[PDB]
């Protein structure tokens, strides 16, 4: 069960079961345990009212590939399947089933979110023959209950060549804020007069299906796809026309041309790829936990990955500095183009920003502790994070100077990361409070930490800030623009304590309690503000006691893991690195739950963390402060005998480490 | 577990577990598993466009008692409780869950569809702790997906004496046809000074609730009621006011006096009663139909039940033929106000009968084979059965007349059932055909067997046709008003056919298929056209294999049973009894589903079909053509030593019944 470029499952039990999902960025398909479904349909970008925490969410969307099969009579099901198995490639986001139907065939579906088509869907079924039998095959089209005000819809389009049968719907998110449509064919090899014919029946109010019957005999192979598109009124002003005008355009370009553009996409993805020898579990994890950053990306984009990219509806879907430090450092590292997409979703919510500073007497841009569609705060009132973690603004400075770190494209840090940079720090400006001994304080906030709540002077909120103000300075300068002098004299003079223990203290009221995650210990990484060695040791040992097991999410272990590989402590970062996943695993793919032994995967912030833990902790790669990507010491765990990445920096370059 | 009163199930298997209903008639509500949760409520009468059918449904509601218990913050779930029980107590309708807290606490909690007060439910919960403890309480007023557009509301109700604390939701169905309001409030024995504060969160789009913390001490028991008022636009114009209304009413009424009045009107409705003695299986499996009866009728309404009454979406709460043939006749002879409910449900629909008449081309009045809110046709298109399956008519005129002979209530006969036995007739009138033989045929119809579609002459529907006509020229007689003489003439010459063998021929295409369900034999009983014993029993011979072991409904065996005690033939009797429900039955509460095997309970045709095995079987018990009940030849299984049946008729005659 360790193959490194697939994930396998016999026999799926669908009461111990977690899916896994394959995604292009734009729509996200869950796998159900049962043959021919599908658990769940997300689409990027489109939100509504919904649920959890009375603000925007993603919206569960229509399972377009659920599929019924009966050979000679007799539907398939679970119980009358042997030899079942699910297996995800992802070389190539393929998600593959194959099961035995009694004495009479084998079937095996595999389907795939098109990496080319951001709205399209492809599910390609083989059916090989032992004995006689006919097939009768029903794609069905029920509207899920997030949705309302459903039309069901069958046509023909038809030429002298071709009948392409459409089996549609549209219908609206709760509030009608989005209008959704989707819309379905059958490909076929056998060419127009020879094809099934293909029959509609609506028989409920939120289900239509398109279905055919086929005889098969003894010993042949039938082949037949479903394509579907996917597409909402947040994509395209005309959805209804859009979604059927894309899968006559598939039908029309075929099953072969499709998976060969796919293919081709996926093979650029892994020309920047991590090899591990001596540790086949390590390897394919951490297979598994590149495959999922990529398809929850997109370059060439305004798309930013939720905590749970498109795996589901984790945490509404919301953008999060879980993007800027979390997920964005190992792509930018290994695809900056796809950080370039993160961080421009960022840029386009700029005006959202000011909007929200000037909402709360600051100055500048203060980007929201949770985002969607408008850059507005998205924040559940219920929660003071989004009123008080304001961190979050310092997190999208310091993404956006570094974007111009390791591309050195000036000509983007002109158009996009300045107005960021600028904004921001004039924001952070504002926002301290100069005290009698000439120190700025930024009091009454949301810690990183954040069990830490209305307390002064966070440690990582101060070094956010701090950052923010010189990498905006040093970005006028980069540009010959003059910045406000009073960015370095704050910037100097920002708050960070020590206890008398020698320990950073994590906020003004801290004394000696645990803490939720990571804090005063991002100083030394990513911030890089505390680099004595002893001083990062001494961070270290203190606050690796505090974080309890239970309800801590996988924003913690990942760094102690990286900062143990810097001070060249091979054991205690390999310790560190396995602790950060390998108890927050979910049956029976090894995806990512947010904390330990939760049940809510896929948490891609914490793969992304733990890609830091293996590029830039045990690789030693490094953002340069002075540009591109350096190489700084490292260790192995023992027990890998070569680390091999590549595709690192604008010159691809490839790093290799051994003991 | 075989009480003859109480149903009961020690630690819910939520993997195997069909959960037992409490119902008022108006509104029911079906258990959870999971501790002081229920899974779903269903209210009569309301009915919009939802899933199966594309037709009016009933809707899932408001689960308006789930609540959340906590000890010192740490909630109740499966892994921290033990000694869980549930049990059904039949003699009231009261659902009740127990289990123990760790080693802390004793937990009860029974819950209430109050039985004077049809739209208001009441849950009373017992928390008895060995130390001192303080408890968080929450009530949760989820918006189920079934409905839309909802608002949550929360305010306090005072005067000097009180302070009601209402939790209200208002929502609509899907097409936006009905409003629903729902009105919670907690009740509190210690008074308005010392009862504690109630907070209020509404941190979800589609969830509410309500909470209070109190402290108990060591050795206490502490008590408090939670009451909610459901109700809809259906059954009053303003159904948010009248439902907060109805909560306040019920908390200024208090639960001593409501639960009076409820056990009152439940210790009606057991004085008719089913007794067994040497069968304690058997008498607590009929209680339990009897029980299922009562809960999903009600009397002094214009109420009828669905096949599955108030225990969930079956037959989307469709009114058929299985109230006038199946659940009816029971309930004439053991309550005769519930039988007036359920023909006066039809009376009310008699002009939508008259309009599917004329839109159909025939004359009088056509019921609908599926009626819901209006009274006109209501089955799902692709069921031919709803343009095609015409008996229907037939049933609701036979019903309308036996009511009139049970009761002798002449005034009803004037206002209520000529009005339906005359325009049935004149239908009937119309939907015959004469052909040259002068006989009258009926063509075209789908057989009671619903396996023969567009048949001619269908035994059964035919003798409902003839019962039809006769019993409204009876009627004409009764109250000096003149019949057409067409209807004698038309009665007397309907075909009813013979096979060679003799053999009651169930259509005119009819040899040895199989058959869905019971029909020729239904000529048998209930119609009483055959009579000849011999006959009887060469059409039981003929047809009792007919029917397949899967997918047929428990609409068969129950008549094979009573036909077979009428011949005095007690094996077969009960070897019938037995297999028109067991092979039926999910656990843990012995509920019926609709087929052998089936998991849609519960199917209360199934039970009222078997009660007339058990009264006018193996009680002898028969409605007298001439007016009143009488009793014919019987026999008793072996094993019963007495049957003892009470409450029949309009003298309240009690049968007593040995070997
Ligand atoms: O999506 C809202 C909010 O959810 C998570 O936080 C909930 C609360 O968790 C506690 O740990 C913390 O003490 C509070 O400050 C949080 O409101 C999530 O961690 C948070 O980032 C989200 O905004
Ligand atoms: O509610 C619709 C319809 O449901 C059930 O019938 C479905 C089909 O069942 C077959 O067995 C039969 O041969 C057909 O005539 C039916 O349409 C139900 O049995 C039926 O009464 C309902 O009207």
């Amino acid at each position: 069960h360790q193959d490194p470029w697939k994930l396998s499952a016999d026999k799926p039990d669908s009461n111990n079961y977690y899916g896994e999902t394959v995604a292009n960025g734009m729509i996200g398909i869950i796998s159900s345990p049962e043959p021919l479904k599908v658990k769940e349909v997300v689409l990027a970008g489109t939100y509504d009212i919904y649920k959890r925490g009375r603000v925007s969410s993603f919206i569960p969307n229509y399972n377009l590939l659920n599929m019924k099969l009966a050979f000679n009579g007799e539907s398939v099901q679970t119980y009358n399947i042997n030899n079942y198995k699910q297996e995800l490639d992802m070389r190539n986001g393929a998600f593959t089933g194959s099961f035995q139907f009694k004495d009479l065939a084998t079937v095996t579906y595999s389907y795939y979110a098109l990496r080319h088509l951001p709205h399209c869907i492809m599910m390609v079924v083989n059916i090989n023959t032992q004995k006689d039998t006919e097939i009768n095959v029903e794609n069905l089209l029920e509207t899920p209950s997030s949705l309302n005000n459903q039309q069901n819809y069958f046509q023909n389009i038809t030429n002298t060549h071709v009948n392409i049968p459409l089996l549609t719907s549209v219908a609206f998110t709760p509030t009608g804020r989005s209008k959704i449509a989707v819309s379905n064919t059958f490909l076929f090899d056998e060419g127009k007069k020879l094809q099934p014919e293909i029959l509609h029946r609506m028989n409920d109010a939120d289900m239509h299906a398109m279905s055919f019957d086929k005889k098969i005999k003894a010993g042949k192979t039938y082949s037949f796809a479903l394509i579907g598109s996917l597409i909402s009124s947040d994509h395209i002003n005309d959805p209804y026309n859009e979604a059927e005008r894309l899968t006559i355009y598939a039908a029309l370009e075929g099953k072969s041309r499709l998976l060969n553009r796919h293919m081709q996409e996926w093979n650029s993805l892994w020309q920047s790829d991590i090899q591990v020898e001596g540790d086949p579990q390590a390897q394919q994890d951490i297979r598994s936990m590149l495959y999922h950053l990529y398809s929850f990306t997109r370059k060439s984009t305004s798309l930013s990955p939720s905590p749970m990219g498109l795996s589901g509806l984790g945490y509404n879907g919301h953008v999060f500095w879980d993007t800027e430090i979390w997920m964005f450092p190992p792509m930018l590292l290994l695809h900056p183009e796809i950080a370039k997409s993160m961080i421009e979703y960022r840029y386009q919510r700029l005006d959202a920003a000011r909007k929200k500073a000037a909402i709360y007497g600051y100055d500048g841009a203060m980007f929201p502790w949770e985002s969607a569609d408008s850059g507005a705060e998205e924040t559940p009132v219920n929660a003071l994070t989004g009123a008080f973690e304001h961190h979050v603004t310092g997190d999208v400075a310091i993404a956006a100077w570094q974007y111009y770190l390791v591309t050195g494209d000036k000509e983007w840090l002109k158009e996009k990361g300045w107005p960021i940079l600028k904004a921001t720090a004039e924001f952070w400006a504002s926002r301290v409070e100069k005290n009698d001994k000439g120190e700025y304080e930024i009091k009454n906030v949301v810690a990183a930490d954040e069990w830490a709540e209305n307390i002064d002077n966070n440690a990582y909120t101060n070094g956010t800030a701090i950052r923010n103000l010189q990498y905006a300075s040093k970005c006028a300068t980069v540009l010959g623009v003059i910045a406000p002098k009073e960015w370095t004299l704050i910037a100097d003079k920002i708050l960070i304590s020590k206890m008398s223990n020698g320990v950073t203290r994590e906020h003004d009221s801290y004394t000696d309690q645990n803490i939720k995650q990571a804090d005063a210990n991002l100083l030394a990484y990513p911030l890089k503000l505390i680099t004595d060695k002893e001083q990062i040791e001494r961070d270290l040992k203190y606050y690796q006691t505090k974080i309890p097991q239970s309800d801590t999410p996988a924003m913690t272990q990942a760094i102690f893991s990286l900062l143990y590989s810097r001070l060249e402590d091979s054991d205690q970062a390999y310790h560190w690195f396995k602790d950060a996943y390998q108890p927050n695993l979910n049956p029976p793919f090894r995806v990512i739950s947010e904390c330990k032994g939760g049940t809510n995967p896929y948490f891609s912030t914490g793969a992304g963390g733990v890609l830091q833990a293996v590029i830039m902790g045990f690789g030693g790669l490094d953002i340069d402060a002075a540009g591109g990507i350096k190489q700084v010491k490292s260790v192995l765990p023992k027990n890998w005998k070569k680390l091999t990445i590549t595709g690192i920096g604008i010159e691809k370059k490839t790093f290799v480490l051994t003991h």
